[PDB]
């Protein structure tokens, strides 16, 4: 019925003379008066009426503005956090010992990433065993590179893509079976796809639920569409070109009623091996991926119709390889 | 110099008529007049002798004794969080429909699992597009399994393991290259391997770093070994009949200087791409493999002597297969 707000366990505060900091954000008005009494309140999981009911006391209409702002800066949220806000409080703990330039210039970023591939472990004593580099590995692994141009005019082919998504495919055989590894064997990674207009045969454009008991596609919404404003500046061109968008969700209902936390941190294990072993079969049908690190994940989620028990952990730009 | 602590992001508090409650435990006696500045203050990094400089006003020997138990207790951090306690916050944010029953019952949990495995996103409209089963796809991914029980006299040849860990190496070619995609192409994983006494041709009992520039392992510790406590009890059988164990482990140097905490949930992925893809090289080579979820990985980071800014994220069990 009415919705449930928790403070954000990515959200520590401190008080301030401007105001109450939480997070990046400095905040003023009522707010002061109603710490540290809102930060306890908040954690045990509250409606916006008992929030109202216990701090209002005098502008009703100013209290609903900094509680509309709360959640506008996700400080009230009503579920399981996305990836980058559960992560996001890493950053006041690492000490970082190189510049900040290396994120603003090509020449040191060139420099830091050279000497981040030559880098050891400090804990290492002076005995060493060669490997042998002669054994020889399966080309599907050996030549798989990122694929970041494609055959924007040759659909991809119903059987190929049918072929490329069956890698997520259930198997029944005494047992149900996938092809890749799952913590309790839950499978909790939901799988969508965006299809371009025209650029997979068989498939009318728009959002789809890939359903592994069946191998089918199920529609979700084909009134909207994802764009290029929706991706980073850096892969904007990778997905103009694109034929279809891979989609990893978590199913938080599919995994923590298990594991709890762990089953999330679990699955973002699990979205490599999907996408690894996608891209494996990938690479055998001369289809190119790229994965996507960030996107507007914010909008994505909205055209997928997610539910508060499901976030985006990962997204994958797939097509024909040229030539 | 001396050692500079954070407050846990993952850890939030609240006061009690007992005392501050912080994570799931209550705490007394000096604390409690602490606060709320002790948890602004500890937030900017500060040394024990700050906090007790700031603090103390009393018995120095009752104001050690409470921070030595925030710093036994996680309260307090030289770095990173390791990714069980980046995610554990989240336990309180899932709403869970199923009773908590479904982890104490192997009958309740049959039934919970096959529930999820005919699951379906709720947002699906009444249109389906049936995919081709017909496709074939690579037998090193079709026929790969959990491998829980391995041939414990044989060894691993020097040769096969020396293919399998190439999985894993750079190859110079007018740039460098690995066999699976990173994020930034940066590979902040550093490879570990536990080798047991006598069960890898060519390579002595102990803890290893594997070099992927050199394609070498460099011991890092010969003294200590894993052992069956080391591991969840549903577990030990697997471990002890396993030949080696990999480690996988995020170097936030490696990565957080240039995506700051992305690079973390990257390197989550990554490890899944990374575990996939020796998963494959393995089935090549009648090698079995099997994912570990969880471990006493408090004792293996000591043994692999790491630094504040390494974390374990994933490991795995390995060895021949039996027949
Ligand atoms: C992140 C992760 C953690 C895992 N942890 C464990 C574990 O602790 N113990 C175990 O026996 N198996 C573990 N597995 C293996 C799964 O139980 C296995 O993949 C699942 O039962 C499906 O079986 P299959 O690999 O034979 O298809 C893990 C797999 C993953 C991806
Ligand atoms: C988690 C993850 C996120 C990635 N995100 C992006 C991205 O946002 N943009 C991009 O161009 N490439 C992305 N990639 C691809 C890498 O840049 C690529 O794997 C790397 O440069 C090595 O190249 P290779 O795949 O050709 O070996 C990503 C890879 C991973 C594993």
């Amino acid at each position: 019925g009415e919705q449930i707000f928790y403070w954000s366990p990515a959200k520590h505060w401190r008080m301030s003379d401007e105001g109450v900091v939480i997070g990046e954000s400095t905040y003023t008005g009522m707010i002061l008066e109603w710490f540290p009494e809102f930060y306890f309140f908040a954690q045990t999981g509250v409606t916006i009426n008992r929030l109202l009911e216990r701090f209002s006391s005098g502008s009703e209409k100013e209290a609903n503005e900094i509680l509309e702002l709360l959640i506008q800066d996700r400080v009230l949220v009503e579920g399981i956090l996305p990836p980058r806000e559960v992560f996001s409080p890493q950053e006041g703990l690492f000490v970082n010992p190189y510049s900040e330039q290396i994120r603003y210039s090509k020449e040191a970023l060139d420099y830091y990433v050279s000497e981040q591939l030559n880098r050891t472990h400090a804990a290492c004593r002076s005995t060493k065993i060669q490997l042998e580099t002669s054994g020889a590995l399966p080309d599907i692994i050996q030549k798989r590179r990122s694929c970041r141009r494609f055959d924007m005019k040759t659909p991809v082919s119903f059987a190929t893509f049918s072929n490329l998504l069956s890698s997520l495919k259930q198997r029944k055989e005494d047992k149900i079976l996938y092809n890749y590894a799952s913590a309790g064997g839950l499978y909790p990674i939901d799988v969508f796809v965006y299809v371009k207009p025209r650029r997979v045969e068989g498939v009318k454009a728009g959002f789809y639920y890939f359903n592994p008991a069946d191998h089918s596609l199920v529609l979700v919404n084909n009134i909207d569409q994802v764009i290029k404003d929706d991706h980073e500046l850096i892969n904007q061109d990778i997905f103009a070109q694109s034929a279809f968008s891979v989609y990893l969700v978590y199913n938080a209902r599919a995994s923590m009623p298990k594991y709890g936390a762990a089953g999330y941190f679990y699955a973002c294990i699990e979205a490599g091996i999907i996408t690894a072993t996608l891209n494996m079969v990938a690479e055998d049908l001369n289809v190119g991926l790229c994965s996507i690190g960030h996107m507007n994940f914010e909008e994505i989620q909205t055209f997928l119709k997610l539910e508060d028990h499901q976030v985006i952990l990962h997204a994958i730009e797939g097509g024909l390889k040229i030539d």
